[PDB]
């Protein structure tokens, strides 16, 4: 059976062969195909990638942090991931017309959306108790008790709340499906930087996937990523080719190490990647 | 060059060879399979089903309602148009909860989140100028100004606005795509009835295609079309197994028989669909 990181590559290959020449905001420019799809088993296996070491660290505790319903990037800097102190920065904020914004402010973004949908957001510190909808709770009650229901589903699109955010959720929505005892995932992505944000995503959701199974009595099945804008920023052209020439290894396994009930009991030591030896990892420059 | 309609057949063989048996909110049942995509080119032909005849009327009406922003079901069906009758009569509102509310009143469906998302809804009566977020003008502005956009995206997934819908939307999201002066479209269906809904579905956002590109001054591209849940019914495999074995006729075309600058200017008339010559008509009853 085919390796699951081919689903990946070949949607490099795809992108390179056939990606159009396209400008972006940020002046770096890209090649780009519009709408794509790959189906990541998530059985005996976890597609954490190996043609590239991925931030693990950075992906658990990005999760954890979006669960608890932060949009304080420092609350995340602090666990030792930088990922999002960037889009924080004091002159991040002034470039958006924020300056009365206190830095780590990233506005009413994920985690915000995940657990207050609705919620009229004041600033990164406020209590939200009992305000709007905590889509994640509503998944994981669905998938408990009704998991053929056709609408488990959880978006981070808010119109009402996008001229506030730092950035506009790329993860946009994303619905959960129940067969066979088996959790599958599928994720909207509009807007996907293939060489930097993507893998680090697949990891994202196939993760949430593993939690909410385990939570819930299921057994993990499989992660579909869909795609809006696939693009391939021009300057990660050189990296990536480097990157296809690699044999890929097998995919790690995911140990979670005690009984969790609730989603928010989880912490990062309930964790443990094991068989995880990717090829070194690629440094590729992001666009700002 | 194959067919593009090999797509749609494609998917209804996929599903009944692969699909599992998964139960449904009807009882009626299913063959089901999660996650998946198909793209079909508007560039000089338009994608109106052959290998049986759509209900082209209901879904031009069906749109320019949706764009109304209406949300009452008399106001299509007086169009000679009753696809949502069923979900406005007051026993179904009753069934719902809905003891105070007109005969015809969907609730805050496709035309509200479309053209007001956020506005408190109060009832279909009502007068929602400038209200909450106009989503579709949105669209065509970005269109216009910045084409480059990543984030030329629609939502109809309020789940504040749920519990208060006849059906929670299939049409979840669509995102807008534009490079080389052609204009694309991504559909997000989190549930698609393959038999009955799906057909129709296509036609649909292909026509919204069709539309913006003729006040934005861009040649149509593709239309993407990716599913969630994509069931055939039970009752729904007789038809099928009948229409697989008719071989599909050139896709039609269609002209915009005037210059037309708002979105809202558009009447029915302004449409004509040149070489439609599907098989026979197949009923496939709504499962309830
Ligand atoms: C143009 C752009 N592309 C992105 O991929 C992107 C990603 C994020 C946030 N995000 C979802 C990220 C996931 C992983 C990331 C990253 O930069 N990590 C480095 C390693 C950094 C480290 O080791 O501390 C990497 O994965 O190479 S950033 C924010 C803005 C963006 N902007
Ligand atoms: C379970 C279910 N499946 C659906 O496909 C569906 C579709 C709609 C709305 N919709 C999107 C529809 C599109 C087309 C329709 C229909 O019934 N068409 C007939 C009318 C033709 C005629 O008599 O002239 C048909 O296709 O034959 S209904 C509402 C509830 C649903 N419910
Ligand atoms: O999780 C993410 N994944 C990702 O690929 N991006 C990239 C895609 C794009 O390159 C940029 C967001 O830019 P835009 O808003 O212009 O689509 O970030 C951002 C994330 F947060
Ligand atoms: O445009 C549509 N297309 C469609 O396929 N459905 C179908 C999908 C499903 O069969 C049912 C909705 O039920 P659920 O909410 O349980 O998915 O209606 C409804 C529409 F309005």
């Amino acid at each position: 059976p085919p390796h699951g990181e081919l689903q990946y590559l070949g949607q490099i290959q795809h992108i390179l062969r056939c990606g159009v020449r396209k400008d972006d905001r940020t002046g770096t420019g890209t090649l780009s195909v519009f709408g794509m799809q790959a189906r990541y088993s998530l059985r005996d296996e976890f597609p954490l990638l190996t043609t590239k070491r991925v931030f693990w660290k950075g992906v658990l505790e990005e999760l954890l942090w979006f669960i608890k319903g932060s949009t304080n990037a420092k609350e995340l800097s602090s666990k030792g991931v930088k990922i999002w102190d960037a889009n924080g920065s004091r002159d991040f904020l002034d470039s958006l017309g924020f300056s009365t914004r206190e830095e780590g402010d990233l506005g009413p973004v994920y985690g915000f959306q995940w657990r207050h949908f609705g919620a009229e957001y004041r600033d990164m510190e406020s209590d939200y108790s009992g305000q709007g909808v905590d889509q994640l709770q509503r998944v994981i009650d669905t998938i408990k008790t009704n998991p053929d229901d056709r609408r488990i589903i959880m978006c981070a699109w808010n119109p009402r709340d996008l001229p506030l955010m730092a950035l506009p959720p790329c993860h946009a929505l994303c619905q959960f499906y129940v067969v066979n005892s088996e959790l599958s995932c599928q994720l909207y992505q509009r807007s996907g930087d293939m060489g930097l944000g993507v893998p680090f995503n697949i990891a994202s959701y196939a993760l949430l996937t593993y939690m909410i199974a385990h939570i819930t009595g299921l057994k993990p099945g499989d992660f579909i990523h869909t795609l809006g804008d696939a693009h391939i920023y021009l300057n990660h052209i050189e990296p990536l080719k480097i990157q296809l020439q690699r044999e890929p290894r097998p995919f790690p396994k995911l140990r979670i190490l005690r009984k969790v009930e609730k989603i928010d009991d989880f912490k990062a030591e309930d964790f443990q990647i094991e068989g995880y030896n990717p090829h070194p990892t690629i440094k590729m420059e992001m666009a700002v």
